[PDB]
C-alpha cells in the first residue's frame, strides 16, 4: 500500500457509503460530544474502535509511546483536561497492550535515540515493583509490566489536579486500566477503576495485590 | 452504550474473528513494523484506519488537541523521533478535519481552562495568515485555518532536529498534509508533501498559494 | 576554577559573614516572600541581583536559553503558576541580553543538536517581525531580534491562562520587559509594561511602534 | 523597593562601576564561555554566585521549582543539552536546599493550582525512600529528602540521553549533588559525584548509604 493507495482507497470508500451506509455521518453532523476517553499506545496493534465497537464521534483518543500519563506531560495534560472540563466525559480509559514495543524498549534498555528519556519514566515502574515481580516466573515479567504501567498511569492520572478538581467538583468521571494481547484482542480489566480520591487509592493497591 | 457493553461487545467481536478471519492477527503477531505515521487530532471524528482502509498494524498513530507538532512538545517529538529513526516509518501523515472543536475553540477563544494555553499556538497561526484569510469569504475562514494549521504543523514537523536529521542521512520519510470533513470523509491532499528540505520549503509556499 | 575551589571558597565565605554582615540570613529565616519573579536568560552573563542590587530571599528566578515562554513549557509555567498563585509576586520581570547566544544561534542557524527545536520559537519571531527588520540597518538587527523575543515572550506570559485568570482575579500582577548589555551592564525598559489584558495588548503595539 | 528603585540601582550601579571595577565586563566581552552549569531551585534563596564567588561569564544557570531534572522536561534538557555540547560545560552542579518551599509543599499537599502536578514528581521520590526515611527521626525526615530529591535529580540527569551520549563519547563532564541551608550558606557536597555511567550509580548507592 503506497500513498496513492490510501488516497484511492478512501475516495471509493466514501463513495460506496452512500449504498451501505449513507446515514454513516449523521451522529457526526449532529455534535455528538464523545463520552469516552482513550488513552492508547503509539503502536495502535489493534485500534480502540476495532476492540471496542465504538462508532465515528462517540471517542476521544491520545495516544503516546507505551501509553504514559507523566505528571509534567501538557500534551497528554491538555487532551484530558479538555475531555473533563469541556467534553465531560464519563470514562477516561487507559489501554496497553502485551509485547508492547516502549515497555520492551524500556527493559531491554537499546540506545534508540530521544525516545530513551520518555522511556525512563517506564524504567521507574520497572524499578519501584522490583520486589513483585521477583516473586513471579520471568515468562510473565514483561507481560505484567505492562499490566503495572497501565496501573501506574491510571494512578498518576488520578492524581492530577484535573481529575482532583473534577472529582472534588463532583463531576462523575471514572478512570479504568485496560489491556489486551494480539493474540486474540481480548480486552483485560486490570481492575483499578476509580471514580473518586478514595477509589482510586483502594483500587490501586487491589490491583497492585491481585498480581 | 457503557462501560460493560464494550467490555462484553470486545469478548463477542473476539471469538467471532475465529469464523470470520481467524487470521486477524497473523499480520500482528509476524511483527509487522508500520511503515505509516499519522499524527491526527483528539476529536477522532473518522478513525484513520476508517479514513484509509489501512489494517492493524500498519498505522503508528499520535493524536493531541488539534493535531499540533509544537516545536518542544517533547511528547509528539517522541512518537516521531521513535517512528522515524527504531521503526522507520517511510510516510509521516498529518491530518485535520473541518469543523475541529480545538481549531474553533481557538478563534472564539473561551475561557476553557488548561487547554486555553496548548491553543494558543493555533492563535499563532490565525494571527499569522491574517492576509491570507481577508482576500476569503468569511464563511471559509475557518476551514482554511484548518487547512493552514496542517500546513504549519508539517512545516514544524519538517523543521524539527528529527526530520532534519533523517533527511539529512539520506532515509527516504515523506511528509503529507491531509484534511476531511465529516459531510463525506473525503480526504484532501493540503499538497504540502515533503520529502527533503527543499521540497519543504518548496511545497509549503505552494500549499499557501493555493489557498 | 576547580570544584574544589568553589567548595572551599564557600566555607570561608560563610564563616566570615559572622564578622561582616551576621544578619545576611535574617530576611532569609524569616520567611520573605518575594515580591519579584524574574524570567532570565541561562546565559546568566550578568546575574539579576548583581544588575538591580536585590537581595537574598527578594527574587523568584526562572532561567531558560534565551529567556522563553513558551505557550505549552509546563517548566516556565509552574514557576509563574507558584510566583503568582502561591508566593503572590507584585511584579514578573523578563529580561534578555544583547549578544545572547540562543537569539545568535536562532539567526545563523548551526546544527547544535536537540536545542535547535528549542530555537525554532524564535525564529517564529524573527519570521514574524521580518518587515520591521528590514526598514533598520543591519547592525542593529540581532540586538532588535533580542528585543522583540522579550516583547513577545511577554506577550506570551499575559496570554497565557495563569495571568488571564489572575488578571481577572483582580490580582495587582505587572509584567515587564527589560534587557540588557554586557557593555555596560544598564538595564534597558523594552516599554511593554502590562498590567491587565487591556495594558498587555496596548503597551505591545507600543513596543513594537518604538522600533 | 519598587521599580523604579531597581532601574534606579542599575543605572547608579553601572556608573559607579568605572571608579571600582572598569575591567567587570571585560572576560564578557572576551566571550568567556562558562565551564560550570548550576541547576537551581527558582527559590534562589542564597544566589549561586554568592554561594560560590563565581564571577560573571562562568555559570550557565537554570532554575525550576524544587530543582528538578525531569526525565521528559525539554526546558531542562535543551539547557543540558546546550550547556554540555555546544559550551562544553566540564562540571553540572544540581543543588537544592533544606527548607525549599517546592519539597515542602510536595510533602504537605496542599491545593496550590497547576504547580502540584509539577511536585507529584517529588511525591514520587518520597515514596520510594519511604523504607529510608522510617529509620530516621522525624525532625530530620524533610531535610533528607531535600538530600534525596538532589541525588535522584543527578540520576536523572546521568541517565539522560544528553549525559549518556557525552560519556560514551569521551567528554569530561562530572555532575555533582549539592545542598545548602540559610542557616550559615554553607554548601553541603550530598558525594554523588559522577564521571561516568560507572559512577553514577556507584556514587547514587553512596550517597544513599551515607543516609
Ligand atoms: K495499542
Ligand atoms: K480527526
Ligand atoms: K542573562
Ligand atoms: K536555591
Ligand atoms: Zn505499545
Ligand atoms: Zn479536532
Ligand atoms: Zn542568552
Ligand atoms: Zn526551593
Amino acid at each position: 500500500k503506497d500513498i496513492d493507495t490510501l488516497i484511492s482507497n478512501n475516495a471509493l470508500w466514501s463513495k460506496m457509503l452512500v449504498e451501505e451506509d449513507p446515514g454513516f455521518f449523521e451522529k457526526l453532523a449532529q455534535a455528538q460530544k464523545p463520552r469516552f476517553l482513550w488513552i492508547g499506545c503509539s503502536d495502535s496493534r489493534v485500534p480502540a474502535e476495532r476492540l471496542t465497537g465504538l462508532e465515528p464521534g462517540e471517542l476521544f483518543v491520545h495516544r503516546n509511546v507505551a501509553n504514559l500519563v507523566i505528571h509534567t506531560d501538557l500534551n497528554c495534560l491538555s487532551v484530558v483536561q479538555y475531555a473533563v472540563d469541556v467534553l465531560e466525559v464519563e470514562h477516561i480509559i487507559i489501554c496497553g497492550h502485551y509485547g508492547c514495543g516502549g515497555v520492551q524498549a524500556a527493559v531491554e534498555n537499546p540506545e534508540l535515540g530521544l525516545i530513551n528519556n520518555w522511556l525512563l519514566h517506564i524504567r521507574d515502574i520497572w524499578f519501584k515493583h522490583s520486589s513483585l515481580l521477583g516473586e513471579m516466573p520471568q515468562e510473565r515479567r514483561l507481560d505484567t509490566l505492562c499490566e503495572l504501567n497501565v496501573m501506574e498511569q491510571v494512578y498518576n492520572l488520578g492524581h492530577s489536579t484535573i481529575m482532583q478538581s473534577a472529582w472534588k467538583r463532583g463531576q462523575k468521571v471514572t478512570i479504568h486500566g485496560w489491556a489486551y494481547g494480539i493474540h486474540d484482542g481480548l480486552l483485560r480489566d486490570l481492575d483499578v477503576t476509580a471514580t473518586n480520591r478514595e477509589t482510586l487509592e483502594q483500587r490501586y493497591r487491589h490491583g497492585i495485590s491481585n498480581l
